[PDB]
């Protein structure tokens, strides 16, 4: 898919920052590459190859043209000058390295950004073979696009040396296309949402070393650069036995280093320095630049304070969870910086230092020159460079002489080598691996809220720990909210005929506690701010086993109705104690009674069914020594994270607007032929049966309107929701061709039906008196099953309609209900 650009393009972040930190001696600031060729060059196969990649990069001829102070930049056509090549015989000069490197540095700065070409190349000859010198403008290449460049380049010459046409892989998405598309997000609500966290790491300013205030203008020209490097033995140990100490990354121990020095010399715990990104990951769904060449580095400032705390142990962990909060990779703040020109974000602090950390590491011996020029400013007085060359980490040090002396950095230099080692050693000795709550997948836990999570499940390992679903948040809040501790609890007997292996079942039973996540979590409500899924990783739970087949069955009777009576009575007391419980009580040789008690936060009735089915499914595998056939289990995080994901302050608008203004039982059955025609007046009017008998009920209401409604709450747009153990279940009002005018209300819901109803009705006049009912749609072992207003209706040849109320008013509703289903119908 080979394109062409041609016109204006916005300048990105990184662009306009260059531009207002230099605005004289602009024209050369370049990335320069020497290559040696022992066979030579070839002249006419490297102008033809360079003449098909400035034109398949399309960012190369761009020209940057300036009126009345404004810059406006245009992307130039393949037809117009694209790039320079001279040619040059230094071969019996028998002092090439000073001859090479005088043409090499007075080319290097005969860049015109307004008319020539950004591009400009020198080829050097000599009797022992050939170099060739590529100078290309910093506005149009980065440092991954040579990499994209020299993948090209080889790829090129060596075909075009074979024979055959120059043609390079197809051409990604332009600069001019990625410009456009991160200047839309700048408006976008998501990137004008971290204001606050780059206003915090832009409000204060760090002394770090003493600087004079009279060094003006950093420079070039002022700026010297100085190395210091680690032995290969305390090198060794970074790379291997350091990052094991607290699951940290390489970038995390340098810059905790960065910070131990500041805080031995400055005696402050707040550090603020400048980190340089890719900026090659979408901020948003979209464009993607894998192999578009251009400058795409991107700059955001980090401040870290940790007030008191000294224990460096503390220390690397606060670090690193630091790091772990920039939103966005950093991308967000040169966007705000400069695209949408927040005048708060523009007054923040110079950082004293830049760091980066470039990580782990044919080429020509001759200088490809000065780069730079001495013109040049740069915005940081100190500028910090670790890569490790062979198996030493070499610390290049650049600083300006009028903001720092020689000395003074040197010092820095030498104590941040001795900081560093320090971190080293700690981590390196370090006997247990410390998990970090990033670790866990929630960063809003602070390092002391672990702890006490720690302490209060200890003794077991945590596997996973993310937040309540909104479900479960509702759940919690009335369960705290004490409502005779009743409410809360799902138990159920169920009886099995058959012969069973007590420790098949157990096993069987363990087996779908590891299956499901959610089983094995326990709520955290108090330690942390929000409430909190717990996952205990070997979270086990017993299934206690007494025999008992030696007495009558009323006996046993009594004894299995005194547990089910004795277990209810307990409740689930929250005091980091599963909230599963199950027995197995054996009445006779093939006649077990399985009784299954749960809290209502972790699932609800669909999932109970799938976890019985997955039972019976797995023990009768065992049985065969067969392994299971069975779906992987999506975990109910997946969910929650996606739940989190899309905003639902349009589903409180949603419901907002929609919302403006002694237990006996009764059967209704139904005709077969009355059942089936008004089916089939469902079908022709595209509406659901859902949907046609929800109007039968409200129309009544009238008489006597919006009411409650049970859904499962698995229409997410998540992966195996249906056959995944969680709490999904939710009850939703629906207010009343008209079947046909609710059935849109339905779907419209469908987006929003994922909240749950005690805030709902807080967006409703009524409150809690919005709804008065609701309404309920519906060789081994085999299994056999024994509100105060709650209607079930259940569809099939014949309508039968449960309802409890917890008496001849019954009848007349009855006797309304099929006096009404049979006018509209004819």
């Amino acid at each position: 898919s080979y394109e062409t650009v041609e016109g204006e393009v916005l300048l990105t972040p990184i662009q306009q920052e260059y531009f207002s930190l230099n605005k004289t001696d602009r024209n050369h600031y370049n990335h320069a590459v020497m290559l040696y060729r022992k066979n030579g060059f070839d002249e006419s196969i490297v102008k033809r190859v360079f003449k098909e990649i400035i034109k398949h990069h399309d960012a190369l001829r761009t020209v940057f043209t300036e009126e009345d102070g404004k810059i406006i930049q245009y992307n130039r056509g393949p037809d117009k000058q694209l790039f320079d090549l001279f040619v040059y015989d230094v071969s019996s000069e028998n002092d090439q390295p000073q001859k090479v490197y005088q043409l090499a540095t007075e080319l290097q700065q005969s860049i015109d950004i307004e008319t020539g070409p950004l591009v400009k190349l020198a080829l050097f000859k000599t009797n022992n073979g050939d170099h060739l010198l590529i100078i290309i403008h910093h506005l149009v290449v980065d440092g991954i696009s040579w990499r994209i460049l020299f993948e090209d380049l080889a790829i090129g010459y060596s075909q075009l040396a074979n024979g055959e046409k120059v043609e390079f892989y197809p051409k990604t998405a332009s600069y001019q296309a990625y410009a456009r598309h991160i200047a839309e997000y700048a408006k976008s609500v998501k990137l004008l949402s971290e204001k606050q966290y780059w206003l915090k790491a832009i409000a204060e300013g760090v002394e770090f070393l003493d600087m004079n205030e009279n060094a003006g203008a950093f420079k070039v020209e002022d700026s010297r650069t100085f190395s210091t490097e680690l032995e290969k033995e305390e090198t060794k140990r970074l790379l291997r036995e350091t990052n094991r100490a607290y699951h940290t990354e390489i970038n995390d121990i340098l810059i905790t280093a960065l910070l131990v020095a500041a805080r031995d010399m400055n005696g402050q715990n707040q550090l603020r320095i400048t980190l340089e990104g890719h900026g090659r990951e979408q901020v948003a769904d979209g464009i993607d630049i894998s192999r578009t060449v251009g400058w795409f580095t991107s700059k955001y400032p980090v401040f870290i304070d940790l007030g008191q705390e000294t224990d460096m142990s503390r220390t690397i962990k606060m670090v690193k969870e630091h790091l772990r909060n920039v939103p966005n990779k950093g991308i967000g703040y040169g966007i705000l910086k400069y695209l949408t020109r927040d005048s708060e974000i523009a007054k923040g602090a110079a950082s004293p230092i830049l760091f980066n950390y470039l990580g782990q590491l044919s080429s020509s011996h001759l200088s490809p020159g000065e780069a730079a020029g001495k013109g040049i400013t740069r915005e940081h007085p100190l500028e910090i460079n670790a890569v490790v060359f062979r198996g030493k980490l070499a610390i290049q040090t650049t600083y300006n002489t009028r903001a720092y002396s020689e000395d003074v950095v040197r010092a820095f230099a030498q104590n941040y080598k001795e900081a560093l080692k320090a971190v080293i050693r700690h981590c390196a000795e370090r006997e247990e691996t410390e998990k970090t709550p990033s670790d866990y997948g929630d960063k809003g836990i602070s390092l002391d809220q672990l702890e006490e999570i720690k302490l209060k499940y200890k003794g077991m390992e945590i596997e996973k720990i993310y937040p309540l679903a909104n479900m479960q948040r509702g759940m919690l809040f009335h369960a705290l909210e004490d409502k005779e501790s009743q409410a809360y609890f799902e138990q159920m007997a169920i009886n099995m005929k058959g012969l069973i292996d007590e420790r098949l079942f157990a096993e069987t039973f363990n087996d779908i506690m590891e299956r499901h996540e959610i089983l094995r979590a326990s709520i955290e409500y108090e330690i942390t701010d929000e409430p909190r899924n717990v996952i205990i990783k070997d979270r086990k739970i017993n299934l206690d086993y007494h025999d008992l087949r030696k007495q009558s069955p009323a006996e046993r009777e009594q004894v299995i109705q005194a547990y089910r009576k004795a277990d209810r009575e307990k409740g689930f007391r929250l005091n980091s104690e599963p909230l599963i419980r199950a027995a197995l009580m054996r009445t006779e040789d093939d006649s077990y009674t399985f009784i299954w008690t749960n809290h209502h936060i972790l699932l609800d009735g669909w999932s109970r069914g799938i976890i019985m089915g997955e039972l019976f499914h797995m023990y009768h595998m065992k049985e065969a020594r067969q392994k299971h056939r069975l779906e992987e289990a999506r975990p109910y995080s997946d969910y929650i994270g996606w739940l989190q994901q899309q905003d639902k302050e349009a589903a409180k608008a949603y419901w907002r607007n929609y919302l403006s203004g002694k237990r006996k039982e009764a059967v209704i059955e139904f005709p077969e032929q009355l059942t089936g025609r008004i089916t089939e007046l469902a079908s022709r009017n595209n509406v659901t049966f859902h949907t046609v008998l929800q109007c039968i009920w409200g129309m009544l209401l009238a008489r006597y309107v919006v009411f409650g409604t049970v859904i499962s709450g698995r229409d997410a747009q998540v992966t195996g929701i249906e056959k995944m153990v969680g709490l999904f279940i939710n009850t939703v009002p629906t207010r009343i061709e008209l079947i046909k005018s609710v059935q849109e209300q339905a779907l419209e819901g469908r987006t929003y039906h994922d909240m749950n109803l005690s805030e709902v009705q807080s967006l409703s006049e009524l409150k809690r008196e919005l709804l008065d009912h609701i309404l309920i749609f519906e060789a081994g072992f085999v299994f056999e099953e024994i509100y105060g207003f709650n209607i079930v209706a259940v569809p099939g040849e014949r309508l039968v309609i449960k309802l409890t109320y917890d008496d001849h008013i019954i009848a007349g509703i009855k006797g309304h209900l099929q006096q009404v289903m049979e006018q509209v119908v004819q």
